[PDB]
């Protein structure tokens, strides 16, 4: 269709788990992350439009800086690591899949995917990791269930990293059906 | 065919008008835009060459410099904006499309697209939006009329605007028929 | 003998009285000296100081700027316009936004702020000293001259801290 | 009066008492001033002196950073969440990052270490120079207040080397 | 295939020539240009493997370094125009094509093309020229003539030009068969 | 103590007397020292005072350049090539570009002109102060020695305003 | 599938020999080379992520840091030459094809595609060398045998190179069949 | 008080006596200061006295680079290795390229060399000024000590100009 580009950034820490493999430690990522959000439309009226002091473009910032200054984990992660994670950062998302650049970018094509419910069509999303690389999702990745199925249950958002929303009723509106921009 | 890209830059205020939702603010946007225009040529005949000095390039330099130190208003919008806008800025331009960076890539893809009357084609425009990303127009967003619907009268360009034209009468005569390089 | 340079954007639209009006992508470099290192002036994105330094340099963006002794009926076209709006007392410029982001940092803060540098689009900066904020050939700055508009005001973390910031507080 | 610059790169995690944790893309700017240009202080790749100097500074990376005076249960949580730590004798940040791979450059060495750089992200930067290390309201840095854990210390070319450098050797 | 980039770069002044029209002037253009050379290699043999201090880019290079600090006239220009270019600059270039980026990009694929008799084969010529833009040919673009037939006999270099070649038969070698690394 | 820099580029053909043909990208930073920041000295874009500087300034664009002093029937052959051509009373090049668009600048405007850096292509720049200006050495400048052609005149918001500068006007 | 791209670098002096050609001359290449591996994940389990501080990037970066201060010649090449290459580095690289860039992207592109053996797919290399140009290897560039074929124990490392391995059996471990990580 | 920047690169291998063997795309920064601007000094492209600079310059690119006072049986193996060499009077290093350079571009040349910037890949550079070029601390620089091979003799515009420099012409 048409192709629309918009850039965030967010700066994040996370775990990545190990095997029972001798040799696998267990690390912690703290990395700077740039974010390409790839649209598409083919309708541009203005409930769908994306832009800075708007309202759509506000929750998908607002759920976007929720990596900002937080701390990721792993829902299957051991309750003892998890338990460390709340008590490290108040700021901490629970997540389904394992967090990296790789799933940061399932994760947030899913996130603005589920927020344009209120034509306008998330394409892909690239998450830049530091100097290092980056990885690219389109929408296979997203349903794909052998990385890991993306429901808006399944990623928990901390109290203090709903603290800043807008809209403290943000994630749980979309949770429900309810349209975001009349 | 053959790729041309031909690098245009401009500086611009705009308005984007709100909903009636209780929480879609008005708000303006002043920023730094590129814009990279890409033609296809078939044939690199003197009439339709684009080049520094020249008239063709003069002509589309002149409409995309409409557009720097001006502001950028809808058509549809509340008459009491619009005059505050025109009292605001003597470069104004009115517009048949809400005024955006998405449009802008429409807007210039199409007022191109109609100097080229005088082989040579627009192919795509993108208008970079500061560091915060970009909209590329191709063929189908031009003829989109769930887009908006562009023609030549619904670009209104100010005195001032038409001020600092080479030629006074060029958009006017693009109106007509008015075959621009012999 | 510390030096800290923090990194801002904004993306304004001002006036000058041809009177012409200016819509530019903003870089400001806030540039520190620092001889302590305690936390209360400490600089650092989610924690207070640089909240209340963002929230007023924020305030610049997609706001328009003008100036007081700009005739008044531009003036309301000005704030006709959008509800974001800065009253400066000096004619906004890029030269004057340095020395006003330099007042609005001063005012704020062993942190003193040494220069700012303020990028307008491409075409080059303007760099402030504090020798710069002391002329009143430039035009002299107090806080109260400077005015943000309500809805400028709205979005601040504390929407009080530029009214607590004139006071003693 | 020769100007050595070497480039680091590290990605970190560390603590500030809100309180806010901080992951970063940091880069090290490490200033040299060189008048002899003999074998044993020569900063080169694959020999030895850079070889002490950028495993020092990759200890940072991919580690979490915390206070030693910060409070002892956070503590534990710290290197319960990664057995890559490093304790440090101030509170990490930017700013503290310059002022330590300054003091650790210089414990490693005519070369003298005359400035260090040091970028968070995008958002700017704080810049070290000597006299910031001779601070005491900046904080005193010694040698055995930096402690690096166990296995921080495992990924270093001699894992002893430190514990060298406390000593005469 | 395999694709392979390599780049150059040159510094040139060449003319455009004017309409009949009342308002088309003539023009001159000195820029920095740089440029993309793509290949398609399906094989990586010595004779036709392309790097520095090796004879078959050592050609190239000084064939493409022909157009540096150079003036580039048309062959079908005035010749008071030309023999003022001639009194201009001792490095001439003439040219079976009017100068540009566009042609440029055409000619150093060309050259390039012809150079590879000696699997290796010119994919597509990119030249930027300044900041202002580029102009990108492909196989397509050299054999259109619309876009002006090119033959070695038609590009003329000068003698000074010939005079920091490698060999002063080089080009002349190319108008034969004389086939170039043994 | 205000530091102003204003970016300007152009595309220029020019002459050294093997006598050698220069086709060059050119940027321009102009440095300007400002005290006084009153509305007749400013420098911004779609006023007045940048409007005398860009345009002597983009006059040096798609012309060609030449000494007075090279020999006449080359001069001929300079400006038969195109009518956008520039007498200069200095033999052009990148370093004398930096003192004539220095002295250009200067003789314009309490703003004054500290230091002009032209940049050319990707070879490296050269940066004019204002003692350089001030060396018969470097060749002496003065208004009327540099001529610009009716065509360079033709392009200019007035076509006048070199003719007015000779004058007190 | 689902796009990786990680970046790597080395810095590298190699060999290439010359023809019987009378003007050809052997030539060394001191460059800095820059490393995109492209990667297709249909699958981000643990066992073939790719991340710092893990086991299957550790070996991956052990492989392509062995390039890095090491000089790699050709087998193939004189033996008085090849004994003057291990005289002069302790770190050498033996190599079944002429070191190049091109030819490094086919190696890169191998020893990456045998690592991951331990879903997730080498898609490409680019060697970037100096700022003089890249190759860009597919998998066709692979078991291309015009181009050479690339076996395990056609790369031989030095004694030196095995040095600083993590692991000194990681080469020999991928030539027997024994699976990394577990 | 005219800066003059001219810019070079060069891709080179060298030795240090683990004995490391380095390879980096390098580039130079030559930093001139000037009073006169007379032509027989003028450093561009396609004239003369840059084409003296570039040469030299240019003799680092694509060679191996090595002591003299290395051991000779690896000598050997180094001018075995191509016939692009350069025998040098220390050992060389992207500190000891920025000497060197320094000292070439000055033997060639009121042009004066200001400074020398060598940078070694993306780990950083070396700055040489005049007084490092006066230690014999960091080795005495003769124009004799450094050899260029007989093919890097090979490529230069005069094969002689060395040879040259070492007399009087
Ligand atoms: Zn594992
Ligand atoms: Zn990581
Ligand atoms: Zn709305
Ligand atoms: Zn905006
Ligand atoms: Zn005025
Ligand atoms: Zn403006
Ligand atoms: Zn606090
Ligand atoms: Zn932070
Ligand atoms: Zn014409
Ligand atoms: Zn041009
Ligand atoms: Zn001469
Ligand atoms: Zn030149
Ligand atoms: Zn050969
Ligand atoms: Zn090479
Ligand atoms: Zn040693
Ligand atoms: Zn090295």
């Amino acid at each position: 269709h048409m192709l629309i580009r918009k850039l965030f950034k967010f700066e994040n820490a996370h775990v990545v788990r190990n095997c029972t493999s001798d040799r696998c430690k267990r690390s912690i990522h703290g990395h700077s992350y740039k974010v390409e959000l790839l649209l598409k439309a083919s309708k541009l009226d203005h409930g769908q439009m994306v832009y800075d002091f708007g309202l759509l473009k506000g929750v998908i910032k607002d759920l976007f800086d929720s990596f900002d200054h937080a701390i990721c984990f792993w829902e299957k992660d051991d309750p003892q690591y998890i338990d460390a994670c709340k008590t490290f950062s108040a700021r901490w998302i629970s997540l389904p899949v394992s967090p990296s650049a790789e799933q940061f970018s399932r994760i947030f094509f899913y996130l603005a995917q589920q927020v344009l419910q209120s034509d306008v069509e998330v394409y892909s999303v690239i998450v830049h990791e530091t100097d290092t690389g980056y990885a690219q999702s389109f929408l296979e990745d997203i349903q794909n269930e052998q990385m890991g199925l993306l429901n808006l249950e399944g990623i928990i958002f901390s109290e203090q990293v709903q603290s800043e929303w807008a809209d403290p009723n943000m994630y749980e509106n979309l949770k429900q059906g309810i349209k975001f921009h009349n």
